[PDB]
């Protein structure tokens, strides 16, 4: 049996990317994505957190992606969106979303989602940035969710 | 004003685990799937193409637990599930779990998957490797001996 490793030129690693994240943030590494970041003072209730996945993926799994948000909209509660937007975070096709649903009727959950997609020769990676909080803790954290995701990057070669 | 930035990968947030997968001379890898891993025969049966992938995602600390009971649950409810057995196990020293079951797919088709799952851990959590061979129910005597032979030699490269 010839032996497949992972990673190699073939199956690569995946692309690393950074966020930065505001002084009254601090880094969770026990959440267990790729990317973590809360509050260090966080509120009552709802606890708000941004995390960050890479994941390799087929060709074509941004719009496919996309097709699935759409998707999870339609059976999500009470579903407002505040805009999607097509872009690029450093030139690398990326989608960008805005959205508020109620939870089973009992929290309102506000997401700003950003993807990336890495084009690999035989398959892509996904980078998926999400932040989230309570609907009556989005006039605190808006502007410095926007800011983490305006000013994330892509490091496709380490 | 000036954000500091946490990048991935670091010592907080390391870079996944490498894993290593032997295939006979007669499959080819496809690193077209979109999956980490992933391999096929040069010639198959008609109809479903067997396969094996393998991804290695970073989790929690418990994820391989977790997992075990996200399978079962997911089992309770697979039309017609037929269980060949499940074990916890270990691969190159690191905690793991096997299962091969099978189910029957849109009425048509059996489809029966072997599931080797292995948890590295890291300081904070944890990486899975997971590897699925799949072929459908009739192509078993063909290839469940392929894909012993496959997730028997699944080897582990931690870092660090
Ligand atoms: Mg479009
Ligand atoms: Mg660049």
């Amino acid at each position: 049996m010839p032996s497949i490793r992972y990673p190699s030129t073939e199956f690569p690693a995946l692309t690393g990317f950074t966020v930065p994240i505001p002084e009254t943030w601090q880094p969770d590494p026990t959440m267990g994505t790729q990317f973590a970041a809360r509050p260090h003072t966080p509120p009552q209730g709802f606890t708000p957190n941004i995390i960050g996945t890479v994941r390799r993926a087929a060709t074509g799994a941004l719009h496919n992606q996309r097709t699935e948000l759409d998707q999870r909209a339609t059976q999500l509660p009470d579903y407002a969106e505040r805009g999607r937007t097509e872009t690029t975070v450093d030139g690398f096709p990326a989608y960008h979303i805005e959205y508020a649903y109620r939870h089973h009727g009992t929290i309102t959950i506000a997401q700003m989602i950003t993807l990336v997609e890495v084009s690999h020769p035989h398959a892509v990676d996904i980078i998926q940035l999400t932040a989230t909080c309570a609907g009556d803790q989005t006039a605190d954290y808006w502007d410095t969710f926007r800011l983490m995701h305006a000013d994330l990057t892509v490091q496709p070669h380490g």
